[PDB]
């Protein structure tokens, strides 16, 4: 289903967030149950544009082993504010992408809540530069995820062992 009830939180993001020591290549770790993403060896590659965001290319593993792809754009709609992100794919409304903390060389915590008048649809990532994540980073953004009412009991543990994601 993935639409809940209430409307979207405001949390609290990256202050000093740097895009461009955003960029290449991360591994999701855990992410909510969604639409879009039935899959698992998820990642996002973040790529140079001429522009003041960056191209987004984000791939999978389907059950049947094929490979699923989607490009879209990452901007800010205010520089004041360089973590919140809008994202642009196909034809679609942008949805948010917020960077709620990063160190940029280890981990990510995103952020994306859609209003659905009464309703919302809530996407939250731990991702990392490696396939695998120290238990101790994923506690703290577990802890972080929890005080905007994530509950860390629905997150999915991405499957990124080789043996399947090569
Ligand atoms: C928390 C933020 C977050 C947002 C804003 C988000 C949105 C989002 N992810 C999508 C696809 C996707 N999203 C991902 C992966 C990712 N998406 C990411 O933002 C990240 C960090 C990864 C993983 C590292 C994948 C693999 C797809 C393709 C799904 C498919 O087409 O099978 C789509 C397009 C749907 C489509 O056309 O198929 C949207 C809108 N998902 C998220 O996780």
């Amino acid at each position: 289903m993935f639409i809940k009830p209430g409307r979207c939180p405001k949390p609290a993001v990256q202050e000093d967030f740097d895009a461009a020591r955003y960029l290449g290549v991360w591994y999701d770790i855990q992410r909510l149950p969604n639409k879009f993403q039935k899959g698992e060896c998820a990642t996002a590659t973040y790529s140079l544009s001429p522009g003041e965001g960056f191209s987004v290319f984000n791939r999978e593993r389907l059950a049947n082993g094929t490979i699923k792809s989607v490009i879209g754009s990452a901007i800010a709609e205010d520089p004041c504010e360089p973590a919140k992100l809008q994202f642009f794919h196909e034809n679609a409304a942008p949805v948010p992408y917020w960077v709620l903390s990063t160190d940029y060389d280890n981990y990510a915590l995103v952020y994306s809540c859609i209003n659905l008048g009464a309703s919302h649809a809530a996407y939250a990532s731990i991702v990392s530069r490696q396939p695998t994540l120290p238990e101790e980073t994923i506690k703290k953004l577990q802890g972080t995820m929890s005080s905007f009412g994530v509950g860390v009991d629905t997150l999915l543990t991405t499957n990124q062992d080789a043996a399947y994601c090569s």
